[PDB]
């Protein structure tokens, strides 16, 4: 009767072995810093849930970024704080330096280590082959770390990667959609940005895991090596699945639906069509061919798979031959 369950194949039980305090973010007691330490310099942007400012720590003259959380569903604030505290110090994870109560909004303001207000979307269509491999490896360090800590990011996309290209440093940011992975839990499918949403989300399969982030990463990789922004260019969440099926084929999609006993939304019957998988060479052309190698195509092929259980994990991805040419350390 209805969809059958799924588990992560790695890091399945990390939260079950933790003290309740690790993952029970609703019970977390925020420790507050001194709002007087920070002076706002200029507004950088405004999300659905926050406003972000360049700021200065007056106590040491060091630049920081301040993210003032909007009203929001209040539970989501403690979730982001606890995740950021749990991950602090991990490889390529943005560092939460402080949490203060903003005097004007009267809401929490997260103070982050300074990063150059340059996100990966500004650079990722201009990198050399070597730099694509280098920065993909850096992103994978962050994803394996958070997955190993029981956390899925759920919003991997170029705007959530901050890059200091002069210093060859990268940080994975915006943990406001991240969640703790609990085996057998059903999650909200209204996560990730349209072009980066995994098939599990698009077919309304709720028992997903860390492997969602590996699909999103694959969408970023495909966009970079093929110079196609985005790779899967859906006009809405339904057409998004059709765009995927035009590349990966409908037979493997129906096999995925069949395996997890998913009831596909009947609105797909008139739009999905019948498609065969395309060989990845179809996307290679004179402008992108210097970014494509057998290793890049084999790696991408193992990320962009309908069945979330079949995708490479972050650690398996770091083992791939695509990264043999990247200098380690
Ligand atoms: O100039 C640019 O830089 C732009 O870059 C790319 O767009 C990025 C946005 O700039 C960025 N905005 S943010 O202010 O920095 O955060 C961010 O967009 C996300 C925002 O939340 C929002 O974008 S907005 O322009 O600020 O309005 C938009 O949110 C969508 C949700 O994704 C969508 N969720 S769903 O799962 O598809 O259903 C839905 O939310 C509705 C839903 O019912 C409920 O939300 S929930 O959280 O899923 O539960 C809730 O009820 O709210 C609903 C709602 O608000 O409508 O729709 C909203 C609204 O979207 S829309 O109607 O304006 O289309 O998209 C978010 C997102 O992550 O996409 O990030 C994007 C992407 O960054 S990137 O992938 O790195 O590029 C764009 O460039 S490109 O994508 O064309 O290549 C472009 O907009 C621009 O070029
Ligand atoms: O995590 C965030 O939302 C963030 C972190 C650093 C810079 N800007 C945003």
């Amino acid at each position: 009767s209805g969809p059958v369950p799924s588990r992560a194949r790695v890091y399945t039980d990390v939260n079950t072995h933790r003290p309740r305090e690790y993952w029970d973010y609703e019970s977390h007691v925020v420790e507050w810093g001194n709002q007087d330490d920070y002076q706002l310099v200029r507004k950088l942007g405004r999300g659905k849930y926050s406003e972000v400012f360049e700021a200065i720590n007056i106590t040491n003259n060091e630049k920081v970024v301040v993210k003032i959380l909007k009203p929001v569903k209040k539970k989501k604030i403690k979730r982001e704080i606890k995740i950021l505290e749990n991950l602090r110090g991990g490889p390529n994870i943005i560092t939460l330096a402080d949490i203060v109560k903003d005097p004007v909004s009267r809401t929490p303001a997260l103070v982050f280590e300074h990063v150059n207000n340059t996100d990966f979307k500004q650079l990722y269509q201009t990198l050399t082959d070597y730099d694509i491999r280098f920065y993909m490896y850096e992103i994978l360090k962050a994803l394996d770390y958070c997955h190993s800590m029981g956390i899925m990011h759920r919003d991997v996309k170029p705007h959530n990667v901050m890059i200091d290209h002069e210093h060859r440093k990268l940080r994975l940011i915006d943990w406001g959609l991240a969640e703790f992975y609990h085996p057998g839990q059903e999650y909200n499918v209204r996560v990730a940005s349209r072009y980066f949403k995994g098939p599990e989300l698009l077919v309304d399969y709720q028992m997903y895991d860390y492997s969602l982030d590996m699909w999103s990463l694959g969408c970023m990789l495909a966009s970079m090596i093929f110079r196609k922004e985005p790779f899967f260019h859906g006009h809405d969440n339904y057409d998004q699945l059709v765009r995927i099926a035009k590349v990966l084929g409908t037979e493997d999609l129906y096999d995925y639906i069949d395996k997890y006993n998913i009831e596909l939304d009947p609105r797909f019957n008139d739009i999905l069509g019948r498609h065969s998988r395309k060989r990845w060479e179809r996307f290679v052309h004179s402008e992108n061919q210097h970014l494509v190698s057998p290793e890049a195509l084999d790696f991408l092929d193992k990320l962009l798979r309908y069945d979330h259980q079949s995708r490479l994990t972050a650690r398996e991805a770091m083992e791939h031959p695509y990264f043999y040419t990247v200098v380690k350390d």
